[PDB]
């Protein structure tokens, strides 16, 4: 490995700060710095005692001779040039962590700290996780606000049971502002103090990865915080990091957007994921607000934004464009989607993916993406996509939520079959809530239902269908309540002497990841695996079926259809005579493996005093059998 | 007064702490709350050391056997019903103490402690407007600022100052605009009493103050906000309703009575208790329309036809409907009547609580033309709107060349039968934010700019700029850096001296011209113009005398403007009408070297005089030029 | 409405039975009087003998039985605003009805459609004053034609009218279901509602306020 292969894809072991048994070496690209001081405890703090040296390519070095480990420092970055004089302390932008105290004033103090990469002892760091996939989403604070250790430890007690084979930790990057979430990004590098040390963070991955837990992360890649202070703006005097003027503001966020044309500034934000996966263990990121970051009139608040002169784009980029899905006419607004691309972003986020096939190939990535108009982003750059391993369903469940407010008699079954049956190029996380669904007031999915009975019901379409479910935490046991930063996930809601409601809902969900982990018709996320099987739209019912392997209806042999399974939903709400007429490959036995009317999730009705897991033969290749009110039930063939 | 008219009119003197020489008395509303205990230092922060009393109201209540002046308070609240009970702030503080976690107490604070000198002077709204941040103006102490603001307003000559949100919050980066406690000023810069120092002191000097207050919202955080304050949503709206999602913040219940009478008291309040002049109210147009400044919310169409016919009578007075083609709904179905009453509502009461103290809407949409006009002639009684939209029309024509515009587009802006007195910025916080080019780098040189501020300042309204406009800064706004004050002093630049000498030469002629006086559009006619040369001019009334006399004695004290537009050194023959045959004297020209340098069409003395031939002025304009003038002796 | 009817009617607005039993009285259904004002007018303007039960007159909630009566205190000039309003939109109706000729006829051929406007919500008719229908340009044949015009829209909006008239001259306004006399002092009603208005051709342009019904003759 070259230093420029180093340099361009693993650059956080050349830049930052790096010590051994003999001496530290510190290094900081500033190519507009005048002088650049290395601040240590070790000098007082003394903003001129150890000046350090600018090389050909604009990086200030200098070696130490200490072994520096665990002590802290700043850079004093001057530019004394004729373009206000700039001199402040800034923080490394590869800290590892940050070391922050409150002043004798109410005055913040952020100083890097020189880790050590090897202090950690690792016995999971890197598992076979396979993307099955069930994702519980979470955020640090309320969850537990703690020691990422002591995190850890409710991780893996709470997901063993409840059964997700992935978590989404919400930005568990450093953020001045706990209020923003963790959206707002300091230094990028850096793990939030509050819960602890980066050593305390690798304990909690290699915790989860020792219990066959994955862990997911969300990274804010497109744009940062505004302050000086802990973050990356006006690094040298200049827009080092951010584009200059209004382009490098998101005024929907209020935070600075990335130059991502600069090489560095892209070495550094691709060189994150790299870092996230081969220093903390992380199995993949979530990449925030994907939208922004490839267009510039949306989610990116009112500002004078540029339309894009199209006889500037190259012909790499036209191709990039059209294979994603090419271009979409705003009436409305009277412009082209070909107008509005930030074809910078677009291309920087297919070479982020190009450039992890190699630094971290098992490394996943889900786009955060609210416009959903590319039908094929998140699909491999090799077949036309930005190389997403997944896109978030965003946006389906408000459509999925319309639908189920209609009143049946008024609302046809075709209506929510198109949004199941919708041929997506994508593998798709389909989260039937979100951090953001139930924040700010909004109506939780739950108490728009009215009830918990609808809920498991809906809970197993979402598992059932191609693609790896969530939920964020609170929706295990119907959590009512709204998501702020102001109060935590009330503990006493889960475990056995929780409300019968709270136990049931939780039931479901630990039995549905039970399938989820277990079932081959279950593991495929590509729409293939699924095929309609007929519905009838005055009995308000519908069937689909996840093949089990590679074969479909072509085939009646019983050996090439054991895994396949037979999923049925009745949408009535009340017990009236519905008789199911159910189509299956196989002419031989089915057996029920779930059924959502059991007394274990819906308690004691006068509609499931039966065994729900019983056995049926079909009449050729049909089932007939009655469906009970708001029945969710899937099926197999019997051994 | 009644207690009654107390608990309405003036909350602050019932609710809060009010101590004696023997007695501290504390009150606070909480009416859905289970228990609500004093906490305090002189008994060691003990939660239950000692319960507080319900009336039947919903008023906790409790005195101490001291006068505990300048000691710090808590509540304790609890609420069991269906497991919330936390160390809540008085909502009435007028400062908080604060000591990697925040603690913040409330003080006992002294209203008599401070010895005013000039808490109320009779200052006029003839008014120039200085906007400033202040921790970016001088990040000290409230005294400090005062000092630097009088000795810095003392040659700039504007007659009030504009400081944004000077209340407590916990992101000081917010800029002000997400208030924790809104009866608190902030603990950054001192003390409340060092705040009245300030006030005191630009009273002396002759100063308004005028202070941004974000009355529609304020920050989600419990610990220093109101939000959940007795286990529920005492303060704000419940849902969606009760969150603004372009800033994170939690609206107002102003349905709620008690609240109603907390939000206009705190007006009352920095009239009567801080002795400020006015306040802007920030972000008006998101209180009074559901469907913008609130982000994106699955926000409720209004049914027309359950309107009241007493709003239907307010939302006609302020203008009527308009169909907005793009999203395809009329402006009836989108107003939040509740917030548009409500502000109706806070004028009438100050027009009673407080009459002489001024408001400005900061109202983004301008589709109500008699917002900023009087209750009783169809307003919401705002006494100024700001300008917003404005100079970015003004902007886009100037950019456009003179060969392809007409003059007629600028006359029609100027000349725009405003019902509303304005608030004319040049510039603000906002439009000089976020990388946004500032007027001056777009003009691409000072020269324009000269005449520019002397439009604003002709034409009827209360000219505002903001910090660093006075010397020509060209960088963004934002809390990471200073006003840079070299920009002034004996090392600055020609240009940061000449752009600061025509603020100067305005500020005086705004300060002693009858002319300028008036804020009413009326009191500006058109006076002609000529597309080809690009020139216009308009007149400024003396006094209450137009065109139907002659007569020198009724137009002494009349201005004459003039603006030629045209940048090249070529023909700009002038026919300029006044209402008097007589000598007019040249009072201000921007073509003065004092301004622009010296130049080749400046070599003459800019303060002449000339004799009308009838009613008009035959004279030669140069470019860029901007000049008034009154008829001589 | 235009029914194309063989049948002279008996248009009875609500009948003993429509409002006995516990049944939802008209007034109620409304949900205020000022619809009914309006409701009133297209009654009394179709072709038809109009009918009201007891009690219609001064707008009565109760429903009908033996076992009370009429509340006398609702009538004369002591009567609560909206008891008097109703019964005056009554006197007046009646007052045009024994008067005017072109509410003489009960034959359906005594009124034509006369144009509508469905995304305002408006529509007018004609009641011919005598034998003549448009065939005639001549203001001798149409003195006595009525020009009745109904907007549905219940709040004020842009409701511009463009009514055909079958002669150009100038028009006169003989009932208005907005004056304060019928629905007290609103924002849309500050002008006399009696105003004239001279014929742009054979059409008529001006503002239907909400819940208008309307009606004009020829002036003179």
């Amino acid at each position: 490995p070259s230093l420029e292969t180093i340099k361009q894809d693993y650059p956080y072991q050349y830049f930052g700060a790096h010590p051994n048994e003999t001496e530290t070496t510190f290094r900081v690209y500033a190519p507009r710095a005048t002088g650049v001081n290395l601040m240590r405890e070790g000098t007082g703090w003394d903003c001129f005692a150890e000046p350090m040296t600018k090389n050909e390519d604009g990086v200030w070095e200098i070696t130490i001779p200490e072994n520096l480990t665990w002590s802290e420092y700043k850079y004093y970055i001057e530019n004394s040039d004729d373009y206000q004089p700039y001199g402040m302390a800034r923080i490394d932008p590869f800290s590892p962590q940050l070391a922050v105290t409150w002043g004798n004033d109410g005055t913040r103090n952020f100083n890097s700290i020189v880790c050590d990469r090897n202090y950690f002892q690792w016995t999971h760091k890197h598992i076979d996780l396979p993307h099955p996939m069930s994702i519980y989403e979470m955020h640090l604070s309320t969850f537990h606000d703690g020691n990422y250790r002591d995190i850890a430890h409710k991780i893996v007690d709470h997901m063993s049971y409840m059964g997700f084979t992935h978590v989404q930790i919400m930005p568990p990057f450093q953020t001045p502002i706990h209020q923003s979430w963790g959206y707002l990004v300091g230094c990028p590098y850096a793990i939030y103090e509050r819960h602890g040390t980066v050593d305390d963070f690798k304990y909690l991955v290699n915790h989860c990865h020792a219990h066959g837990i994955g862990v997911i992360v969300d990274v804010p890649l497109g744009f940062g915080v505004q302050d000086w202070d802990c973050g990356l703006a006006n690094y040298d005097g200049t827009d080092l990091y951010h584009h200059s003027g209004s382009r490098g503001w998101n005024n929907q966020w209020n935070s600075r957007i990335y130059n991502v044309g600069d090489t560095y500034v892209k070495n550094y934000l691709i060189g994150l994921c790299t870092y996230l996966y081969h220093e903390l263990g992380i199995d993949g990121a979530r990449i925030d607000a994907v939208a922004s970051q490839i267009f510039f009139d949306y989610d990116r608040g009112f500002w004078d934004w540029p339309r894009n002169d199209r006889e500037q784009v190259e012909l790499e980029n036209w191709e990039l464009f059209n294979n994603l899905g090419g271009d979409r006419y705003f009436e409305e607004r009277g412009y082209w989607l070909s107008e509005a691309v930030d074809f910078a972003g677009l291309r920087f986020l297919r070479d982020l993916h190009a450039r992890l096939q190699h630094t971290a190939p098992k490394f996943i990535t889900i786009a955060e993406e609210s416009r959903r108009v590319f039908p094929k982003l998140a699909c491999p750059v090799d077949e036309g996509g930005l190389g997403f391993t997944y896109a978030q369903n965003m946006g389906e469940m408000h459509r999925i939520r319309s639908y189920l407010q209609i009143p049946i008699e008024h609302r046809l079954i075709e209506h929510i079959e198109i949004l199941i049956h919708n041929n997506s190029a994508e593998k798709m996380v389909n989260a039937m809530n979100t951090h953001d669904e139930c924040a700010n007031g909004k109506v939780r999915l739950i108490t728009e239902l009215g009830n918990h009975i609808p809920l498991i019901g809906l809970a197993a379409l979402c598992w059932f269908r191609p693609g790896a479910p969530m939920i964020f935490q609170g929706d295990e046991f119907g959590e009512e309540g709204y998501f702020d930063v102001f109060h935590g996930v009330d503990w006493s809601k889960t475990g056995p002497y929780a409300a019968l409601h709270q136990q049931q809902i939780s039931n479901n969900f630990h039995d549905l990841n039970q399938l989820l982990r277990h079932e081959p018709a279950l593991a495929r996320h590509g729409i293939n695996s699924m095929i309609r099987n007929g519905s009838n739209n005055e009995r308000k019912w519908f069937s689909f079926i996840r093949w089990g392997g590679d074969v479909g209806f072509e085939s009646s042999d019983p050996k090439d259809h054991k895994d396949d399974i037979i999923f049925v939903r009745n949408e009535t709400p009340y017990p009236v005579e519905c008789h199911a007429e159910i189509y299956v490959p196989v002419a031989a036995e089915y057996r029920v493996i779930y059924n959502s009317i059991d007394q274990r999730y819906i308690g004691s009705q006068h509609y499931n005093q039966h065994d729900p897991y019983w056995t049926i033969h079909s009449a050729g290749q049909f089932l007939y059998f009655d469906l009970h009110p708001y029945q969710n039930i899937a099926l197999k063939l019997k051994n």
